[PDB]
């Protein structure tokens, strides 16, 4: 048993609700809270401004001496940083950004990384401003992640949609 409510249930592991993941995240405090993070930790928009932002940047000062010590992540990898006031633990995954150019096979070996972990607060890799099919990458994810993985979709039209399709 968690603390995650209002969640529908997509499969054995999979679950879904309608809302602001930074709400979520500051209400439930979970183990471990996604990032849809680019490969420099640059949290300008997105989710990713919209975590900074609540954290008062101290998400990117973090972010800032993560890169400087170990270069750029990969597309499709992930590092764990601090959680700050939002969760203990941030999981940053890079997702590729449709708008630039990158592989959307990619996705898989993104939501791969979240099987390092039992419970996970996360958006949907490489949607919103990543310019990615949200259907597809919530077909992605069932397929990919066997932890147990809850879903905030920001759109209230989008997460019915996703409801509706899903197969
Ligand atoms: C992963 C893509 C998804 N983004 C988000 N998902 C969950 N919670 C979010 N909170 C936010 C707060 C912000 F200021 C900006 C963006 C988000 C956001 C979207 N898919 C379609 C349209 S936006």
């Amino acid at each position: 048993v968690n603390s995650f409510s209002g969640y529908l249930k997509l499969t054995d592991n999979v679950y879904i609700k309608n809302a602001d993941i930074v709400e979520e995240a500051k209400k439930v405090k979970p183990t471990v809270v996604v990032n849809a993070a680019n490969v420099y930790l640059k949290h300008g928009g997105g989710v990713a401004g919209a975590l900074n932002k609540a954290t008062n940047n101290a998400m990117q000062v973090e972010s800032d001496d993560y890169i400087a010590t170990n270069g750029p992540l990969k597309v499709g990898g992930s590092c764990v940083l601090s959680g700050h006031n939002l969760a203990k633990h941030c999981l940053h995954v890079v997702g590729p950004n449709v708008n630039k150019g990158e592989d959307i096979q990619l996705l898989k070996s993104a939501y791969e990384n979240f099987n390092q972990h039992e419970v996970l607060l996360a958006p949907l890799l490489s949607a919103g401003i990543f310019g990615a099919d949200p259907i597809h990458s919530l077909r992605v994810c069932v397929d990919t992640v066997r932890t147990n993985v809850y879903l905030a979709v920001f759109d209230k039209n989008l997460y019915d949609k996703l409801v509706s399709s899903f197969l």
